[PDB]
This record gives C-alpha cells, structure tokens and sequence, in this order.
DNA sequence: GTCGG
DNA sequence: GCTGATGCGC
DNA sequence: CCGACGGCGCATCAGC
C-alpha cells in the first residue's frame, strides 16, 4: 500500500500549500481525493495517463505525475519548498489554532518559526498558546493501551458525577484501532432531549479537571468542549504526552445518530449516507418524498434501529 | 483541480 | 453594548 | 463553459 508513495506524498504536499498558502480549500480537497484514490490503487503507476483513469485524477495531476516519474521531482514543489515566506506559512498552520489566515499575518510581521511564536506570546490567542505549548505532543499518536486508560478515567468520573449519564468514546478507538489521534467522547443524559444544559457538560468537565485529567481548555460551551488531558504517571516515570480530547453533550434521542457519526469511519459514513429513499445526518435519519422533501425524523433507541431502514459493527467500518 | 450539468 | 461574519478545528 | 465542492460549535473580529 506504499506503491505510489512518492506520488501520494507529492500530492499531499501540494494539497497543504493550496490549503495553507494559496487558501484554495477546493484545490486542497481535490489533491487529497486524488492522493487517496491513488493510495488505494493496487499497482505501481507507470504513466499519468494510467492514473488519469481514476476518478479525482484529471489532466493537471496526470501531467504532474509524468514529470515526477521522469525526474523524481516537481519543479513547482522544489520551488515552493525553498520559498521562505510560503514554507513558513505552511509550517505555522501546524500549530493548532493557527489557520491559513493567522499564519500569513504572522509571516507578514516576520514571525516565522516556533521560536518567533514563543517570543510573541502576546500576539496569540488562548487556543494558539495552548497549541504552541503542546505543539509536539499533539502531533503524536495515542496507543490503544493509553486510550483504554483514558477511557477508564472518563467513564469512572462521568458515572461519579451522575450515574445516569451515558458516555461513549467514539472515533477509530471504538473501531478497535491500535492507535488514535485524539479522544472523542459523546455524552448524554436522560433529562436532555431535543426539547430541553442544566450544566450537564460543565459539571463533567469540572470533575475531570478536579482529578487533574483535563489540564487545559481550548473552547467550551453548552454542547461542545475542546481541551487537553493527560494520564497520571507514577512518582518516578516519565510523563505521558498531553493529548487532545473533545466532549460532546448530545440529547438522548440523537445520541445514537451522533454515536454512529463520530464512530466513523469517514469513508464508511459518506458511503452509507448516499446508500433507497433515506437521508442521514449526525443528528437524524429522515425519509424523502417526490421532489426529495425530508419528512419528520424517526425515533432511535440504539445504533441498530438505523440498520433497519436501508436494509444495510464498528469492528468492520 | 476535477467533475459534470 | 449587540448582531452577524470570519477563522478555526474536525 | 461554469458552478459545486460540508456543515456546525465556539472564540473572536468588524461594524453599527
Ligand atoms: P477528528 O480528526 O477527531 O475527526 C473525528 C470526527 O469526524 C468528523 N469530521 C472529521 C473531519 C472533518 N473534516 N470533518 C468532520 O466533520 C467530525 S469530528
Ligand atoms: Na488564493
Ligand atoms: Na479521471
Ligand atoms: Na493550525
Ligand atoms: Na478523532
Ligand atoms: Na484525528
């Protein structure tokens, strides 16, 4: 599955410059679509024309592939990689909270590196400071073992605040994956429905700060919390990395739609979405009509009440 | 940049 | 001060 | 040729 990796690296490299430097998000997704269709292609590509056959690979990406195969490089990438301005803008967006627009502004003012960021705490907002502070940790994957320990803590403390909460760690983790990029937790409580927040999210966040699991807050409102956490390590062991954790308060009757959605995979979702006359979003499933007019959303008490309706487990996905 | 109305 | 627009992460 | 390409919660900015 690494058979066109040079081609795939190139395309992802091009993708990020469109996103972070050119600010062309559709070009970004075009290069990424092209990269992943190629990454799944079971042969070593020999020509751009061979690749052009795949959906998401067009004439310009096929030309690029021909230049890359003939020379092992792309003049445009070589060039843009040398460029002080653009390289810097690209790199700074790796800090969580620095998007393409903040990156450009910093580089305009001569702030180009992490050091530069450090020397100017004042010019960054809260999220950006936390992303700087944990820059290295956030780029690390989380082994399954550590996620299990993190899960242990979350369920214990959620249940302790109130035994009637229901919390589920979603993401790749729930799919059995050997590692994860962060922790996505979905939270509900029987007294929170589509027509209902009484500090339900807040008092959970607070409990996990109280036992020193949550260490920082990127953002926090009534339904979505974004922050940082860390496992305790014993007296004379090296610290675990700081880790990203999100917690979502969803109403009881949308939980399982939410669960499914944040369970992923992104691939299987977009897939089963289009796959019959039903439409699905993170919240609900609605039946259509003639034009395609969504009727009222259907009740749900489980994940598998949804595997009724298209005639369609997380292990697989 | 690629697709498709 | 308040409303809506934009930036951002995912 | 020429528009679609994803949408939503929170923080923060621009404007009144
Ligand atoms: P994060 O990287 O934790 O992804 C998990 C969930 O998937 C959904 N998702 C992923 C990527 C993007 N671009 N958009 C998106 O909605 C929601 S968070
Ligand atoms: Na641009
Ligand atoms: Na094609
Ligand atoms: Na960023
Ligand atoms: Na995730
Ligand atoms: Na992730």
């Amino acid at each position: 599955e690494t058979l066109n990796g040079g081609i795939t690296d190139m395309l992802t490299e091009l993708a990020n410059f469109e996103k972070n430097v050119s600010q062309a998000i559709h070009k970004y997704n075009a290069y990424r679509k092209a990269a992943s269709v190629i990454a799944k292609y079971p042969h070593k590509i020999k020509s751009g024309a061979e690749a052009k056959k795949l959906p998401g690979v067009g004439t310009k990406i096929a030309e690029k592939i021909d230049e890359f195969l003939a020379t092992g490089k792309l003049r445009k990438l070589e060039k843009i990689r040398q460029d002080d301005t653009s390289s810097s803008i690209n790199f700074l967006t790796r800090v969580s909270g620095i998007g393409p627009s903040a990156a450009r502004k910093f580089v305009d003012e001569g702030i180009k590196t992490l050091e530069d960021l450090r020397k100017n705490e004042d010019k960054l907002n809260h999220h950006q400071r936390i992303g700087l502070k944990y820059f290295g940790d956030f780029e690390k994957r989380i082994p399954r073992e550590e996620m299990l320990q993190m899960q242990d803590i979350v369920l214990n403390e959620v249940k302790k605040v109130d035994s009637e909460y229901i919390a589920t760690v979603c993401g790749s983790f729930r799919r059995g994956a050997e590692s994860s990029g962060d922790m996505d937790v979905l939270l509900t409580h029987p007294s929170f429905t589509s027509e209902s927040q009484p500090k339900l999210l807040h008092q959970v966040v607070e409990q996990l700060q109280k036992v020193h699991f949550i260490t920082d807050t990127l953002s926090k409102g009534e339904t979505k919390f974004m922050g940082v956490c860390q496992l305790p390590s014993k007296n004379d062991e090296k610290e675990y990395p700081h880790r990203r954790i999100d917690i979502r308060l969803i109403p009881k009757d949308q939980y399982y739609c939410g669960v499914l959605y944040f369970t992923g995979s992104d691939i299987f979702n977009k897939n089963m979405r289009a796959h019959k006359g039903f439409t699905i979003n993170e919240y609900t499933i609605r039946p259509l009509g003639v034009t395609g007019v969504a009727g009222e959303p259907l009740p749900v008490d489980s994940e598998k009440d949804i595997f009724d309706y298209i005639q369609w487990e997380p292990k697989d996905r």
